[PDB]
């Protein structure tokens, strides 16, 4: 379940009758390192993902070439997105900051809904003073499901 008590969890309406769970947890869900984005289709629905999280959460990420490890997986044209997030100490925070994962760390940790985030590490970058979180969760899962099941885990991948 994303909604367990050992998570921290939101849930973003995009669409209609979607949008996007977003979990903080220890319990991996994609266990293979890859994300094949081949298909030009999966590339829009990736890019769509992670540009409705941008939009709806204000996010501005610096621009340090740092890079989050991530794998997704697509049932039917529900995506999932896994970050296996390089948060613990404040260095690997510091190492990790201009990603998308550490703008939704700062999200969670802005309006309290995990205490497990702390600011960590602040730098100066392009005029502006960039944040880095740390986490001690492990993983941060992005699918994209209904409200009325927001609280389960989609399969990752179909049958
Ligand atoms: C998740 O795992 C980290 C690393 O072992 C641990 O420090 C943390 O307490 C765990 N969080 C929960 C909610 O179990
Ligand atoms: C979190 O709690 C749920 C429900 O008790 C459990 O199924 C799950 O294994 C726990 N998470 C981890 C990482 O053990
Ligand atoms: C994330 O961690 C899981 C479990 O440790 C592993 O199976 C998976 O390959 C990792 N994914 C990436 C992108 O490193
Ligand atoms: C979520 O899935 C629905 C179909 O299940 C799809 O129409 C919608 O575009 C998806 N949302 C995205 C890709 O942001
Ligand atoms: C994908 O998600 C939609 C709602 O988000 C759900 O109705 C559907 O059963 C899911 N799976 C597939 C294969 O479309």
């Amino acid at each position: 379940l994303s909604c367990s008590k050992n998570n921290s969890h939101h849930y973003i309406f995009v669409g209609n009758n979607s949008g996007l769970e977003l979990t903080l947890t220890n319990t991996s869900l994609l266990n293979h390192k890859f994300c094949n984005l081949s298909d030009a289709h999966k590339r829009a629905q990736y890019d769509m993902a992670l540009m409705s999280i941008v939009s709806t959460f204000h996010l501005s990420i610096p621009n340090f070439n740092q890079y989050e490890a991530m794998s997704c997986d697509f049932n039917g044209d529900n995506i999932t997105v896994q970050y296996n997030l390089s948060h613990a100490s404040a260095v690997d925070a510091a190492n990790h900051c201009g990603t998308v994962a550490n703008g939704i760390l700062e999200t969670f940790h802005k309006f309290f809904w995990s205490n497990n985030i702390k600011d960590a590490y602040q730098l100066p970058n392009q005029g502006k003073l960039a944040h880095c979180y740390s986490t001690s969760y492990q993983f941060l899962i992005i699918q994209n499901t209904t409200w009325e099941d927001h609280c389960t885990f989609s399969r990752p991948t179909g049958t």
